[PDB]
């Protein structure tokens, strides 16, 4: 349904962005890019150039096999600058493959999920019932739901936190 491309100008100045604005991975060493409001300067996070405010949408994203990859959905207003915690209440609603297991990022304790190895996931936003759904896309088995009251435009968000692991909007 949606065409995303990540937004470079929201990208953690360490992660690095395929050619197509698809893929996104992280470096060690920091690219030397401006300071704008809209970038995250401290966690491993980019957005989507594009959000939604109302309606169904969905897209889908193939995961690394290792650990440091959290995806899901954020907030518009989630907090850019400064060190923030990867939470609901923080405005992200998130997926995460960490210690070789997969989580859902519930706050206070995150949620463990057994749901075995993941290639791709499909994520549904739906505004109008208010949900955040991922499926694993070999059998559109689902695998967690987040509801939530989202009151404002909400972007598609990647975080890669480990040199060794990526996403692809796919
Ligand atoms: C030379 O090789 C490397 C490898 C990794 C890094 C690197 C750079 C920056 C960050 C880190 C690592 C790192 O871990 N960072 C966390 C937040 C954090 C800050 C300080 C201390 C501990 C943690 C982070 O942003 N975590 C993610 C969690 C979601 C997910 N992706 O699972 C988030 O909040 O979006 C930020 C530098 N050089």
């Amino acid at each position: 349904k949606v065409e995303l491309t990540l937004d470079p100008d929201t990208a953690n100045p360490r992660l690095i962005l395929s050619l197509d604005l698809k893929g996104v991975r992280l470096g060690e060493r920091a690219q030397d890019l401006p300071n704008h409001p809209c970038r995250f300067d401290t966690n491993t996070r980019v957005l989507a150039s594009c959000g939604f405010s109302s309606g169904r949408h969905h897209w889908e994203v193939e995961v690394g096999s290792k650990d440091g990859w959290a995806f899901g959905v954020a907030r518009e207003s989630v907090r850019r600058k400064g060190l923030t915690p990867f939470t609901p209440e923080e405005g992200v609603w998130a997926l995460q493959l960490n210690g070789g297991q997969y989580w859902a990022v519930t706050s206070p304790e995150r949620s463990p999920l057994s749901c075995g190895h993941l290639s791709r996931v499909r994520v549904a936003l739906d505004l109008e019932v208010g949900a955040v759904s991922f499926y694993a896309v070999e059998d559109m088995r689902h695998l967690y739901t987040f509801r939530v009251n989202f009151q404002e435009r909400v972007f598609p968000l990647f975080s890669v936190c480990s040199t060794g692991t990526y996403l692809r909007i796919w």
